[PDB]
């Protein structure tokens, strides 16, 4: 693979939101992972809509602000035949009705690929796809105060996750390789939103033990 990756670079990546204090990572993952896709097949990014995700997504195994996971969120776009523009259906950090309109679906996805459970795996997924979505063992205080370098906690698990979250790219310090994690607990959280999360150290926190991306 390439030594270093950052889909940024390429257009592929919407800014960062912010989920509020509602339990809709999973969505925000999946709405990262898709619209990378869609872009890598139409050259147009699009904000898609977290509230779809969660208010419609129940019967793909979705709790909306309780919880999800990013492959029921792909399941439920296959399912339902499309998932409308973030534009068209705003985020409200709270589960409500569906409100899903097919007039304003601006993307689609025809299942979804689980990535094998090591990290080699994961970087020749993030070489060669685009973005992809992860679940890491964020529940340290040492994740929720980081600031900035390279994320890395003793006790962090591979085996329990508990935060959705999407890998757009990895490199190394010039000064130690990462992976580069967007969030989304808004901009003022870690380096402008963004976490870089040791890599090649024993799939730390579990990064590429849950990852997966929609196929379009
Ligand atoms: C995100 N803000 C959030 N908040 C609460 C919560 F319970 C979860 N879950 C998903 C994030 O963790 C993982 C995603 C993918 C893989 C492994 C972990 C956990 C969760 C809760 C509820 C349900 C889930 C998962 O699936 C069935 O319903 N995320």
């Amino acid at each position: 693979a390439p030594r270093s990756v950052d889909w940024r670079e390429k257009g592929y990546v919407t800014p960062v939101k912010n989920q509020g204090q509602c339990g809709s990572c999973w969505a925000f993952s999946a709405t990262g992972a898709l619209e990378g896709q869609m872009f890598r097949k139409t050259g147009r990014l699009i904000s898609l809509s977290e509230q779809n995700l969660v208010d419609c997504s129940g019967p793909q195994g979705n709790e909306g602000c309780n919880g999800g996971l990013m492959d029921y969120a792909f399941q439920y776009v296959q399912d339902n035949g499309g998932l409308d523009s973030e534009e068209s259906y705003p985020y409200e950090a709270t589960e409500e009705s569906c409100k899903y309109n097919p007039k304003y679906s601006v993307a689609n996805d025809t299942g979804f690929v689980d990535i094998p459970k090591q990290e080699k795996a994961l970087m020749k997924a993030v070489a060669t796809v685009g973005p992809i979505s992860v679940a890491i063992d964020a529940g340290h205080e040492s994740f929720l105060f980081y600031k900035e370098g390279i994320y890395f906690e003793p006790d962090c698990s591979s085996e329990d996750m508990d935060h959705g979250v999407l890998v757009v790219g990895y490199g190394f310090e010039s000064t130690n390789k990462y992976w580069l994690v967007k969030n989304s607990w808004g901009e003022e959280w870690g380096m402008g939103g963004y976490v870089k999360m040791a890599k090649d150290r024993r799939n730390h926190c579990g990064i590429a033990s849950a990852a997966s991306y929609p196929t379009v």
